[PDB]
């Protein structure tokens, strides 16, 4: 168990953006900037910064050129100065290792924190950032597939209640979670800006990334992603989807981008800032949890994830998860899964749903 | 090969209703009326009779109390009464098996001719119908999930180019089709109205019904009707879908009803009516010919279908498809599919997409 | 105007409009770089463009020329033979033609332009050079994509006598707007089974109203106008966006610039069986022009595009002596109403919603 | 000008819930259930109790029948029981008027306090509620115009910088404004949810209440309340709209109850919960600052707004504005607007946009 710091948790206002080391800069800028649309806010010949259509902060996603692919950063933005200074003292209590840099990691964020946080993520908070034009209203450039917001990030970690407990110390509040009948979490999301998710943990071997998630105004953009990337006859970059969640509630896409960083696309959660919002717990055999329209979910959705960087910009360490594995009850050879609990009547015994 | 008639074929508008016989008409109802939203014009003890928003015709679908749930009529508007006349003489000169009733087979259908065609479908032609209130600027009715218009159906047969040509004869022109190298054609589309289909023919064992298909009015009414489902927990009657299918460029769902009768749910195809209208012939190993997006197909999808009926309602006996299988070829052992002609990445062999 | 002899041309469908233009590089700007219209060839004297699922050459050609100007209306027909057809026809009414082995312009074959009986200049062709169908270019499309020509709308004094004309060359009327004492103010009528391929308003004529493009989605229209916001080019919205009473389909009128204006449309419906019904709208119903009650802005009664004669010269105006649309609804004698003999939700010698005419 | 007392400001999360006074209850239900589709939470022959789709809180409008149309309550929930206290303190310090009551003013609401506040509105504090069905997933109710979230109220007050102040220092964080170049202010918007608005002030004889504000998910449910409205035959209760509004870039629709209260649809405004989001100033002159695409805004929109009432039940008197007044400087005799900044194509004098004028 990861205790809880005397020192107060710093005040997290939301996700902000993430560092993702790619491979080969201009691959990924095609990806990013020319399928998906995104906003270059700065670009040299190592790294493009760029932003979402209604971002004022300085980017959302920075791709870095280097050797590894990975995610390097996940950053989140504390409320006041004073807030980086409490989030160094929490870590540091925590024994974590902290690197301060009082002019930024990358362009456009000033005095920042990285950690190495207790579940071997590469944590960032910050308050000073670099205001560029808001895009909000620039429908001169908008695309048929905006992406509008960054929504959250997702981390595979091998023990989630050790993870959760840690997350709601910090401040961050579980909104739904994924459990069985044996004592078993399988995932958990949780928040600070009053949407359903800031980060969330999918239980699996750890550290790695699972995905980035941005947000649409409407389903139409998520279909649209989906129709450019089979004119572009680039279709095998769908995973998954298009859905609706049943964990969030939200419409949804899951592409992968040139090194296979996992990018979720997203719209339509609900408000969660009450500090009563009802918290949702998921059978991890219903049907309906993931897609709630039943749809099979593909075991590399399951399997595969990001490798995340230490503060050296070398790949942690993955530790195997030994709790039940969500793949192996719902969809292994001896899984299981139901459309309505107690109905023999479409269930799927040792499969996935619809054939 | 079916002869052409030297008869004049009858000038058929489009897509009516279809009749099918379902076995809990209560049951039958839920689904129809309370789940997807179907207007009632007219229902009783053994019957339901069904439109869409848009129409004004007495009804696109009637649902029949019967013992084996099947197809028991396709029916096609004519243009004229005459129309009728020039059916009966058509399909007698095809030497099949017709019944007239001048005063209608089923409510608000004036006469009527009903045909065992040559492919063993129950084929109905009208033109008396009685007009009702048209809904189409009903939007206190309006549902999330409203279906607007009946669109087309699609039809299970062993010989697509036998079909087809018989089906040209009569009119149809073909838009879309789906082909193999080799010369085999495993399924094709053909029109009236001016949009890709108003039926279509898929390589299998039949005659089977394989669907028939209502249009919405935007993507999210699609959508809708999936959410729904979830929330009604009978996500397991969705089939396969929603997507973007390639082969007409609609957006789609399929679900089932209470007997496994399928039903599409379909948008946003383009127009077709200049007599040179493109035709577009996919390959079978193409994984975005069916779903753009190139999610897997089912193999329920290819292989369940409904019964058909002839005249005394009694099922026809299936002719089995000795052309190559598309799930056989694309999704089974042997199969295989690509992303890129020719490129082995994102191609799938005997394995389905994703 | 009689019925001829000589049977009418089948019409498939309106097929593409030639406006003539003032400047070819300010028009350019907005049908392809605001509207995003796809280019089928240009040079210096035109442009030709395509909506999203045209297969054939185009939907309209930009020609530049000194009197901006509708220069021709062209419907597709059936057959080749159907241009012989539409000339026996055209001659019988006793109207000048002239017709074009080789097109009058690129992309079309064999053509024939007639200034018909309401001075108008129509084209029928069949033989059109096909294209690169782009219906599946999600690469291309844009958020306010335009995905076919739906149709034209033509100003014209007397509404009967051209409903008449039209209906023997096969067009039927699907909808249209009368008052209680027997005026028409507006017919909508159709080949292609929607609601309309061309329509009648009431008024000075011959002049052109607009040109229709529809739109997948009612959002793809909302887009048009949120980025005519930020091009801080609002000021050319004319009207909407909005539902119609008539035709029942979401919309949006816009104006290029020469004032030629643009109706963005979706979502009307199916009109192909014989007896289809007509509907008829009584004139001071204010739910028949736009479903919600908004307001028709005058500009919207008044003003309209020239149209060409064969020589390229503007065809002279007659003036309507029938009833006028705008001063029985909304000008200072007007009166509309939201139910019909309801005095609450009823607007007498202004506008609804609370406007006077400016 | 208000001073900031010393007391510390209550910990406010949103708007909650508003409770109007309406004449006839059981129209005022026709409205906002048959055409509208909020979900009944309880109703007797007195109130009838609304909310949204995603909502878990007991409502987000209370109906309550009375003699004189009004709005009764303002309600916002403050993050614990504790911040009912501070509240109560914080208005007691500023000189107004309070109640408190245990049990709540109206049912699913506990421990409450309403307050006069100083611009004469009716606010009630409270952290305790009861928890429904939050019916967010209930897509077998779900309507084509579904109302999914409560989303702002909409106050007409006459001292705008008087009452942003006040605003402010109860930490509310203006998002936009409009001003011109005399130093006036016509309107401001304020959050504390991270939305562009939980409450907002638009200049004028007041205190009135302009509009209460429901959300959709999507623009094509706000067109088909619009559709709906006119299969219905009442396209007259259609005030403004549909429009995509400059100030918050949301997509809108105003509309008026059976006693001429005014609701407004809203969906796909953006994010302003970092403490140092960018404040937005229009140009009251600027024809694309209330609707982006230049339509006219009905002399009504500026004119007409719902009485208030005190803790009494007593309607509020109202203070005239003495500022320049938003109609008069853009739609008035002598008002100006334009569409590009110093361009006179495209610029309107004296008249609205769009070929209109003033009835
Ligand atoms: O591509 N396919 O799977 C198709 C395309 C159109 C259809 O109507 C259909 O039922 C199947
Ligand atoms: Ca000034
Ligand atoms: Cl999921
Ligand atoms: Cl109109
Ligand atoms: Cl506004
Ligand atoms: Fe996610
Ligand atoms: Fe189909
Ligand atoms: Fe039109
Ligand atoms: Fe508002």
């Amino acid at each position: 168990e990861i205790p809880k710091p005397v020192a107060p948790a710093p005040d997290i206002l939301r996700c902000a953006y993430a560092e993702l080391v790619v491979t080969d800069l201009a691959k990924s800028r095609n990806f990013y900037v020319d399928v998906l649309g995104l906003h270059v806010s700065y670009e040299d010949e190592n790294q493009i910064y760029l932003r979402s259509f209604e971002e004022f902060i300085h980017h959302n996603l920075v791709l870095t050129k280097g050797p590894v692919a990975a995610l390097k950063a996940m950053a989140f933005r504390v409320r006041t100065p004073e807030d980086v200074d409490k989030a160094e003292a929490y870590y540091q209590e925590l024994g974590c290792r902290t690197e301060r840099r009082k002019d930024g990691f990358v362009k456009g964020i000033g005095d920042a924190l990285r950690v190495e946080d207790p579940l071997g993520f590469p944590y960032e908070f910050f308050f000073e950032t670099t205001h560029v034009e808001r895009l909000h209203m620039r429908y001169d450039l908008y695309s048929a597939g905006e992406l509008v917001r960054l929504d959250h990030f997702n981390q595979v970690t091998p023990d989630v209640p050790r993870g959760r407990k840690y997350l709601e110390d910090l401040g961050f509040r579980v909104t739904e979670d994924i459990q069985d009948d044996e004592g078993t979490t399988y995932a958990a999301w949780m928040h600070r800006k009053g949407t359903v998710q800031d980060t969330a943990l999918t239980g699996g071997n750890g550290p790695r990334l699972h995905h980035v998630a941005f947000s649409t105004h409407e389903k139409h953009n998520i279909i649209q992603i989906c129709d450019k990337m089979g004119a572009l006859r680039i279709s095998d970059r769908i995973e998954r989807g298009p859905g609706r969640h049943g964990v969030s509630n939200a419409f949804y896409l899951y592409i992968l981008d040139p090194d296979n960083h996992r990018i979720e696309i997203y719209t339509q959660d609900y408000y969660t800032g009450d500090p009563d919002n009802p918290t949702i717990t998921w059978n991890v055999h219903d049907n309906q949890r993931r897609d709630w329209w039943g749809n099979p979910v593909v075991p590399s959705w399951y399997t595969e994830a990001s490798k995340v960087l230490d503060l050296d910009g070398n790949v942690q360490e993955i530790i195997e998860r030994t709790d039940d594995s969500e793949l192996e009850v719902t969809i292994g050879a001896d899984g299981f899964s139901f459309t309505r609990a107690g109905d023999e009547d479409g269930s799927y015994h040792g499969q996935a749903s619809k054939g």
